[PDB]
């Protein structure tokens, strides 16, 4: 019954799984909803139509065979001065998060919101993206950037409102800690990473070093607290000589300390009985101490790009409700 | 900023609570809110107030002193009367839901929402509760009714708003729940009964029957489904001769099977691997499953009314923002 146009840059893991979504969506929801797809945009193609076929696309990708598509070809650029209402970015992050800026700026002056599961224009620019939105008076989502589909951002803004000192303790970068787990199993840093590729569970250096946490850690933060912080005001390291126990995670915390938000990811070893000991090495979790709401535990059983478009998706449907 | 005005029914352990929160969310918050305090009524008193002093209600309840103050005392009736924007109901709950039934056609006739904690009109009246509220175009929320303080109704409402199919499995019920584990600690009923009496722990015929669970469980599954059901609509169980494995919980499950909603609280052996296993005496918690955000788990550490409280916070925040 209200129908919302959405453009969506990027087609794999997430992307491609949200257009599923969104089908089956469409076909099921009691909310009435209607989601429209006016563009679609991968590394090689960039398709406009007033009502893209979702099916089609989908299929075409599936088959790697959008080159026999038939749809108006236009530039990103033009594509965001087209009628539409949000931009979702489900594309690569890049390493200094400039791309996204400038794309959430033409999408805000544009007169469209953003939805994204890039998290480096967030992380490397959030009060230059949030001058952005507050200019032209748009908005902006990031569900999936921080613990993929696990709610976090939904939780923090609509079920614990009244709580005023929030701090969060997690584990929101899976990689890194898989390694370390591995590592503490006596296996040698070479066959973890040897397997780990054939499995295609891991260029790691982002994950192991801890810069991916720390990314993640800066969105966090600045969420909780109001800050504006970049990837320098954040501390974060990594497993790039030495054994790890049984009970040592890379674990995201961040609280504030001494008047001051602070953010970090460290190697802790845990105690015993922890929470965040109990996660799978799949899953993402935390625990949220709020002064209002108590102290609340959430994760996933299993994390992946299904369940990561599905937080897409949410801010979708809280955007448009 | 903006001012919201509230008739508070009950001042015990919720109510309170509430009061206190009300205070410091007031003082505190950066959401642009005030809840002003207009009535207050407790099984002794019914004081009404353009401008009740939270902080002298408070302070006189604690010194048992309410008897001191000099506002003006109406009834219930003509307090629904009265200019305001919502009840909250934290009274105790009645055994067939009447009172509450009459209490919520009341207060939406007059033009109010109603915020409450007490499960009893919704688990004998829902579809009723449901008509009064359509036909004067007013809101209801429950979020204390289960799982206290643990969001639950937010979480649903606001977190998982993409997924159709919704499963449950839960211990929402405590002290049932308290009971089983002290007996397959290998002690017997009457010294669980006798400590647990000392202790403040539990007339506890409703909990240990099952039927305080049940009376969640439709709540639940009405709010998940869309069903209109009442008590006789699901079933339950209690302990009132056996002994108890330790792997055994009264847990709470709600879902779609045989293209009906079901509900059920049953005692149940648990895989010793099972989430709902490793929830503290103290702790209420769920899983959550769902077909496009995965499988959450969600708990609290320790509940209490001062969290509880918390959560009719933010249904009051949900309902003014
Ligand atoms: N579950 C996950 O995979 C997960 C979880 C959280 C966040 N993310 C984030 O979501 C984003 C997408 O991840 P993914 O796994 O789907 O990546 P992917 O590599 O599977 O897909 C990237 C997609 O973007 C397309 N693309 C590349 N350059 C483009 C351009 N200039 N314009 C439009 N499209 C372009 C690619 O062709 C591809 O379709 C990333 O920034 C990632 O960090 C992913
Ligand atoms: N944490 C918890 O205690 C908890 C959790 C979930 C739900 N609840 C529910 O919240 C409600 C309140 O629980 P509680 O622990 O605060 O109970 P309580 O017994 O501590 O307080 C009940 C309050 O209601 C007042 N009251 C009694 N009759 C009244 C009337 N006719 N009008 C106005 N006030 C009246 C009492 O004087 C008292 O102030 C109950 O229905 C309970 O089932 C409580």
């Amino acid at each position: 019954m209200k129908t919302i146009n959405l453009s969506i840059f990027g087609l794999g893991n997430v992307g491609l799984n949200l257009l599923r979504i969104i089908r089956s969506f469409n076909e099921e929801n009691r909310l009435g909803l209607k989601f429209n797809v006016v563009f679609v945009a991968d590394s090689l193609h960039s398709y406009y139509n007033e009502r893209i076929d979702i099916g089609k696309v989908i299929s075409y990708k599936e088959k790697g065979s959008l080159d026999s598509l038939e749809y108006e070809s236009i530039s990103a650029s033009e594509a965001l001065a087209r009628d539409f209402d949000i931009v979702v970015d489900a594309t690569p992050a890049s390493a200094d998060g400039k791309k996204e800026l400038a794309f959430y700026k033409e999408t805000f002056e544009n007169g469209k919101d953003v939805v994204t599961a890039n998290k480096s224009g967030l992380a490397n620019f959030w009060p230059e993206i949030m001058e952005y939105a507050r200019s032209n008076n748009r908005r902006i989502r990031y569900e999936a950037t921080v613990a993929g589909g696990v709610p976090l951002f939904s939780f923090i803004d609509y079920s614990v409102l009244p709580s005023r000192i929030k701090k969060f303790r997690g584990i929101v970068s899976l990689t890194i800690n898989y390694f370390i787990r591995e590592l503490a199993n006596k296996r040698e840093f070479d066959d973890v990473l040897s397997e780990a590729t054939k499995l295609g569970i891991v260029n790691y250096k982002d994950d192991l070093t801890g810069l991916d946490a720390a990314r993640k850690s800066v969105i966090l933060c600045n969420h909780l607290y109001g800050s504006s912080y970049r990837l320098s005001d954040v501390f974060y390291e990594g497993i790039l000589d030495r054994s790890f126990g049984k009970n040592e995670r890379l674990v995201t915390e961040t609280g504030i300390v001494n008047g001051k938000p602070s953010a970090e990811s460290r190697i802790k070893s845990l105690d015993s009985n922890d929470y965040l000991l109990t996660l799978g090495k799949g899953s993402l979790g935390y625990q949220l101490q709020t002064d209002t709401n108590g102290t609340l535990n959430v994760s996933d059983l299993y994390d992946g790009p299904y369940e990561t478009a599905g937080a897409v998706m949410n801010d979708l449907v809280i955007l448009s409700m």
